[PDB]
């Protein structure tokens, strides 16, 4: 009596979850995941790939997944399939609609329906008036229950968009949210977690990493992870990154090279090793050009096959070219600090560029007069920043020191502009 | 077991509602107190009396609830009245009732058989899989990935993977913590709730903070509900924020009207006038003393009574203590200060308080030794801000007089430069 959509809505798998929300670029969403994929976490990794696919338009590859996660379901989580797979059929049943194959959409709403009379609970229904009168409840709670309860209010409206009370509660919840920010007990429930799954040594890293955030117990944790699944990537990514935050360069890219070795093209990794040889450029300059001259080149390298790989997820050219500034690549810092300049940029870090751009040209090119540009450019920019009072401090010096030799009459409007913001702040 | 089957049941006992709580009277307070601004009403209600033994006390409320619930919703008596049962079922639990127990869940499976999905299951394992993926898509679908784990443990509580999936959802968000739109979502309530002044004195408050129709908003509300408190108490937020505490204070006072002995009413008064105290001294070109000491005297007697009905939600004893102090009733302020330092306490907290002390000790109290002991203790805390410095500071005052003049002050010098020896090598840096 309905059409065969209403009900696929019903469902639950991937595509009645909502997972685009706030992706603007099908591209960007599709490389941030085939990352994060080639870290071994499963079947639920074949349906996301399929999903994907069927955004992507290949429906006819999409089944492709689909039919290799309902093989992993059936080996390894083998005796009890139906419940497993309850996702996977309505993916299926998903697929087929958009192929606009009615006959075998039926099939799989069919495997469905059957696996949902024969498991279903008589104490739990499901309902969007249920989440409703939950979200409530936890409002009036308050306190951390108020993030619990915006979720509550967006399930209800799922189900029911532009529906008046469900409305009210996502908006009272999000007030509070924004307002009074909840805090993450993590440190618990990682303990807890450790706890049941000892084997696990991905848990262990992240108590080691928290720990140091709120700062012996971490380096112990992460050298018992490190000692028994050295391979596995999550466990190697992580724990290079305790060491980086421990000024501890060398550990760091030791563990990204071997990571590389299991998945060499992975982005995130050359990110994060180019970042570390860079760490280790600095930590060296506060403690030789040959060294300089070919470390600096590796993480040029790294870097540049991250920015190759997606300009979005890795915003990389302003290090890119701050880095081939120290080794007197001027050119290619120009390119790269370029390019910095037609992507988009929260005014914070516009004037850090500006800065950054304004010094190269200032020391590295003979350029004072482009640097100007850029400190007043950035210092016009309206952000509260040790970087805006840094390129002040700049701009009075060049406007007095000229007003040293002629009192020139450029700087007379520098200075005063200057000095009206001293004035008011206070 | 018959509990293992209750948790199948969606009540306030499987919402788990006192995570992170480890006071029940702190949680009945802060309940309570926003009780005084509903079938939601007497069920959380009946959850609480529960939580405190009195359990004929809580199904009282439910009985309550019910009642209201077929008059609000008649034709949808047996859907909203799931979680009520849900309720009574283990109240009776609780007593031991097991027959009445029987009673309620035999209704709510009837019910649920009634109104199942044919398409759809509720399920721990249905919970934990679209967490791993939302994990995986990361970002936002973090917070959501938290949530899903959450109600998988709710369900199936003590589970290993379940727990690993909320240590790391919940690992995340706290290094990344999701961004909030809230504007949008109010917007669009108020305009599908044009009833519902409330909303917009909220829209106004967020306005305000991210500086108008500010202003249109909370008049509009105010004058369409003058009577609902809780328009009152935020819009004398607003009011406050927008700097203008008088017209927050004439609010405030006509929410109390309805409600006479709010703590959270009595606190937020009580930082009003406190506000004005502070105002009035600015101007300094005559108000004066006389007119000080009047309003002073209101935010001590207001937020006397918050820390009386509360000393834990209010945490208002620095407040009172520096109150009393402008007002020269020291006696008063002796108190203060030395119930806020028996207290748990942050240790920059403990400095400010340290300082704050210390000034007291120099100026109004003419004991110039006791001030001496905290600016140490303050600057001995190892912490980084700038009270330290202020504190710092007035050890460096104090310290060259005594030389002019111990020599036990030349090594307050020491410690002094053997300090701020470490700390510019970290300004260069």
């Amino acid at each position: 009596k309905n059409s065969l959509e209403s009900s696929l809505r019903q469902l639950k798998c991937h595509f009645t979850w909502n997972l685009m929300e706030g992706e603007n670029s099908l591209d960007d969403f599709e490389d941030k995941v085939f990352y994060r994929t080639e870290f071994q976490n499963k079947a639920t990794m074949c349906n996301l790939l399929a999903y994907l696919k069927h955004l992507k338009g290949q429906n006819e590859a999409a089944l492709e997944c689909l039919r290799k996660a309902e093989e992993l379901i059936q080996q390894e989580h083998a005796d009890q399939a139906e419940i497993r797979s309850l996702v996977t059929w309505g993916n299926y049943a998903w697929v087929y609609y958009h192929m606009g194959r009615l006959s075998d959409v039926q099939i799989y709403v069919d495997k469905v329906k059957h696996v949902c009379e024969k498991f279903s609970s008589p104490y739990r229904i499901e309902s969007p008036e249920l989440d409703c009168e939950e979200g409530w409840t936890r409002l009036k709670c308050g306190g951390n229950q108020n993030e619990r309860a915006k979720v509550c209010f967006e399930k209800a409206l799922e189900k029911k968009p532009k529906n008046p009370e469900f409305t009210s509660g996502l908006a009272i919840a999000s007030y509070r949210l924004d307002n009074w920010p909840p805090s993450q007990n993590a440190i618990d429930p990682l303990r807890q977690a450790i706890r049941l799954n000892p084997d696990n040594q991905y848990l262990k890293v992240l108590l080691a990493l928290k720990l140091h955030k709120m700062r012996g117990e971490g380096e112990k944790l992460v050298e018992e992870a490190l000692e028994k699944a050295p391979g596995v990537t999550d466990v190697l990514r992580s724990a290079a990154k305790f060491y980086r935050r421990k000024d501890e360069p060398d550990k760091a890219i030791e563990l990204l090279k071997k990571a590389l070795e299991y998945i060499p093209n992975n982005a995130y990794l050359h990110c994060q090793i180019g970042c570390c040889y860079r760490a280790k450029v600095f930590q060296v300059m506060n403690l030789g050009k040959r060294k300089l001259l070919e470390l600096i080149g590796h993480a040029v390298a790294h870097l540049k096959k991250a920015d190759e790989a997606n300009d979005n997820l890795f915003r990389v050219c302003s290090i890119l070219a701050s880095l081939h500034a120290l080794a007197d690549q001027y050119e290619e810092a120009e390119y790269y600090f370029q390019k910095e300049f037609s992507k988009e940029l929260t005014p914070v870090a516009k004037q850090l560029l500006h800065l950054r751009y304004g010094n190269f040209q200032l020391y590295q090119m003979k350029c004072e007069d482009k640097a100007i540009h850029h400190f007043i450019e950035g210092v016009k920019i309206n952000q509260k920043s040790r970087e805006k009072e840094k390129m002040k401090d700049k701009l009075q010096k060049i406007a007095k020191m000229r007003l040293s030799k002629n009192g020139d009459s450029e700087a007379l409007h520098v200075l005063a502009f200057l000095q009206e913001l001293n004035e008011k702040m206070q």
